[PDB]
């Protein structure tokens, strides 16, 4: 699994074309104020174990930053080793219900399958964007 | 090297906090209407023929897009095999000179070594996001 951690300002999207024939989430769209966006590839291989990690890891850093909200925002850009869509799916799934586990605030999984737009305004400092990769 | 293409409706990013003890190029900040945003990371073994090809597709895809501003933006997150950072300048510069003799737009390169905050409003059509890795 690849991570974007991005502190948001404010971030926003849509969804737009289907990306795949049949989209397993409905489309949609959704904004925020003050976010942590985690940008989210899913990888050949990832696993319970991988989604386990993975969620400690974003409540450990929303903590760090004092952040309420965490977006997923199920993304196929950040590695060349990608889970196929049905398993990505199904990690997804399962690192939103992780994260509810380990963090208290606002956990927004975006829908999977989709072409989007976005918008963010990511803060500049120091910790507002780092990249995280989980295996198992 | 590691890029990721976003094609925006719009850009800008200021730098904050120097990231290097010295960043090389000097501070500052920029706003763009449509263009493509490249994300850069340069990976460990980039050399001038990694530049070369990064430059060439680039080009192709501004073109395919109908672009006609392209974003060199240092980024140091895309992946876990970072060029150190002299050498990572080094290959920016080179880039942005390899990718004027391809691509006839304005070409625009973020300063490189500083913490830098950011907005885009990413298009959701089906090429608007794609990474691409480049080696020799
Ligand atoms: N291995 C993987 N990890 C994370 N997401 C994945 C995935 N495989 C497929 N997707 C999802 O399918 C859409 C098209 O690839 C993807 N859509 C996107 O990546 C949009 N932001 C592009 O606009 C994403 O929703
Ligand atoms: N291998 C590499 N490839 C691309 N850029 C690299 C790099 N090594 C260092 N940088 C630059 O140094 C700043 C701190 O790492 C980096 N700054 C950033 O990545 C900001 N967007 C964070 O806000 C970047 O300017």
């Amino acid at each position: 699994m690849r991570l974007l951690y991005l502190h948001a300002d404010r971030f926003e999207y849509k969804t737009v074309k289907p990306a795949l024939k049949n989209p397993p989430d409905p489309p949609g769209e959704a904004s925020f104020g003050e976010a942590l966006v985690v940008f989210t590839t899913v990888e050949d291989g990832d696993g319970p174990q991988t989604v386990m990690y993975a969620a400690s890891d974003i409540a450990s850093h929303s903590s760090r930053l004092k952040v309420t909200t965490v977006i997923l925002y199920p993304y196929a850009h950040l590695s060349s080793r990608l889970a196929k869509p049905m398993a990505a799916h199904k990690r997804l799934i399962e690192l939103e219900g992780a994260l509810r586990t380990k963090f208290p605030g606002h956990v927004h999984r975006a829908p999977f399958g989709w072409y989007k737009s976005f918008s963010i305004a990511c803060k500049g400092h120091p910790l507002a964007a780092l990249s995280r990769s989980f295996t198992e």
